[PDB]
This record gives C-alpha cells, structure tokens and sequence, in this order.
C-alpha cells in the first residue's frame, strides 16, 4: 500500500511543476488535471501543493518519449502509461508521463487526471495496492462514476505515512 522503504517528505507544503505539455489538450487543461489530482490526495492528509512556473520545484512533472534521461524508457502507444519517483532530492518525486499516448480529459484512453492521480501516490510514497477498487491497483481501468474522491483504500495508505 505504502512505497517499499519507506521513504517519504517531511515537510507538508511541497511544491510542483509543468516542465512542458501535450498537444491534444490545451495548457489550461493540463494544469486542471494535474491541480485536481492534487487535490484528491490534498484533502486526506496535511500535505498542501503548490505550483511554481520556475526553479526547483519539490515535484517536476513532464511528457517525454522513449529514452528521456532517467534509464527507464517509455514503449510508445498502450503498455506503460507513466511512471513516478518515490519522495527524496534531485529526481525524486518527479513524475513522467509518455508523451505517445493519447491523453484525454473524457472517458476516452486515456485520461490525464486519473493516471496523474495513480503516479503522484508514488511520488508521495504509496506502493500498488492489491485492492481491484483502489487507485493504486496495478492497471487502469477508468471507472464511469459521479462521486470524484479517493477509494478508502487509498486514504487509509496516506494517511498511514502523514497522518
Ligand atoms: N472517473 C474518474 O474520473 C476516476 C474515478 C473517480 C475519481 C476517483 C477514482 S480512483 C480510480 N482508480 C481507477 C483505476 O483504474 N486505478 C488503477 C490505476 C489507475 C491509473 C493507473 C494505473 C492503475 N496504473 C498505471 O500504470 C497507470 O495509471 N479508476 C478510476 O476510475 C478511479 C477513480
Ligand atoms: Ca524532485
Ligand atoms: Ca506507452
Ligand atoms: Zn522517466
Ligand atoms: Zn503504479
């Protein structure tokens, strides 16, 4: 449920930035997703995030293709989504995205807000979930719903590393 070794911030205000965007969505559009996967999180636990448009940012987020620095390669359309750091210094916490993907604000493969959601708990420290309900399940599987708020599963993993 919780990132494997434990590591995790230790401050609560963390701060996060939109390096670059995708171009089938507009900018605004990408900076929602990513504001309201936050806060998903944001609203079970102390951790507040704040967004900065340069310097060194707690959390960088970024869409890349194939090789993009980090030795571990996207594989073009479907496979894998994306992928995220656990919490730490320099690359830590930073979560990428693979720019070969359609990304979406719909229903549609696939949407940007939930797969950013499934990577920030990484980024926070969770581990997968083997709990077939919760966002930290292994693989997407979007979930047609009006209720838009963490499945208890994930609430009980944050709230065992921050409280
Ligand atoms: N309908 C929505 O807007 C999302 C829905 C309501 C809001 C809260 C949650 S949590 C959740 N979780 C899932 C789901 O498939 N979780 C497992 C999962 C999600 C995203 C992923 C992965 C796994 N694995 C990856 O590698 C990439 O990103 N599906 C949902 O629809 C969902 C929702
Ligand atoms: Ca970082
Ligand atoms: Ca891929
Ligand atoms: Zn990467
Ligand atoms: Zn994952």
């Amino acid at each position: 449920m919780l990132t494997p070794g434990n590591p995790k911030w230790e401050r609560t205000n963390l701060t996060y930035r939109i390096r670059n965007y995708t171009p089938q969505l507009s900018e605004a559009e990408v900076e929602r997703a990513i504001k309201d996967a936050f806060e998903l999180w944001s609203v079970a636990s102390p951790l507040i995030f704040t967004r900065i448009s340069q310097g060194e940012a707690d959390i960088n987020i970024a869409f890349y293709q194939r090789d993009h620095g980090d030795n571990s390669p996207f594989d073009g359309p479907n496979g894998i989504l994306a992928h995220a750091f656990q919490p730490g210094q320099g690359i830590g916490g930073d979560a990428h995205f693979d720019a070969e993907e359609t990304w979406t604000n719909t229903s549609a493969n696939y949407n940007l807000f939930l797969v950013a959601a499934h990577e920030f708990g990484h980024s926070l420290g969770l581990a997968h979930s083997s709990d077939p309900g919760a966002l930290m399940y292994p693989n997407y599987a979007f979930r047609e719903t009006s209720n838009y708020s963490l499945p208890q599963d994930d609430i009980d993993g944050i709230q065992a590393i921050y409280g």
